[PDB]
DNA sequence: GCCGAATATTCGG
DNA sequence: CCGAATATTCGGC
């Protein structure tokens, strides 16, 4: 399992980051709140960059899709589900 | 991909700058003839120069890029009988004073 | 918003 | 030193 997916699983699931990135209440997706602060303050703790665009490129690379005031966004993957970490084994690049 | 109008990869301008910088010459510097550069104390160079220009502090990842762009280690014949107890790299188009040749250095494809 | 491609970083042969 | 896996960046719809 590539490092991006386990890092993404960790930082989404981490309660200490939920004001910036967190599971949706139903758990099929995750929200990103205040993309400016998230990109500069959260991304460099896990990756070699602080660009939201490079984070989104990786999401799309593994097949995540954007879910249709604040600068907030939401992404989903059919196999990126809260509580089901094992599904990551079969998430490959498209 | 790269720019449509003009392309000099970031590694080459960064390499030119950090080699030519007099503030780094105790760690990386041009040879006297200007046709190669030396790396002194690879450990200190990796911690002190590499993170200022790249997303890492690994000598191996710096050398990987050097080889990707066609640079080769310079080796020297050992003369004399006295025992002798620090590396050097060259590219035919990486020459001090012939700065425009840097533009003709292309990365390997893979 | 999503994907192709060149370059960058890491890991193993 | 090299090839590949993965990551980061650049630019096209
Ligand atoms: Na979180
Ligand atoms: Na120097």
């Amino acid at each position: 399992v590539p490092a991006f997916l386990t890092k993404l699983w960790t930082l989404v699931s981490d309660p200490d980051t939920d004001a910036l990135i967190c599971w949706s209440p139903s758990g099929n997706s995750f929200h990103v709140f205040d993309q400016g602060q998230f990109a500069k303050e959260v991304l460099p703790k896990y990756f070699k960059h602080n660009n939201m665009a490079s984070f989104v490129r990786q999401l799309n690379m593994y097949g995540f899709r954007k879910v249709v005031e604040r600068d907030d966004t939401e992404f989903q993957h059919p196999c990126f589900l809260r509580g089901q970490e094992q599904l990551l084994e079969n998430i490959k690049r498209k």
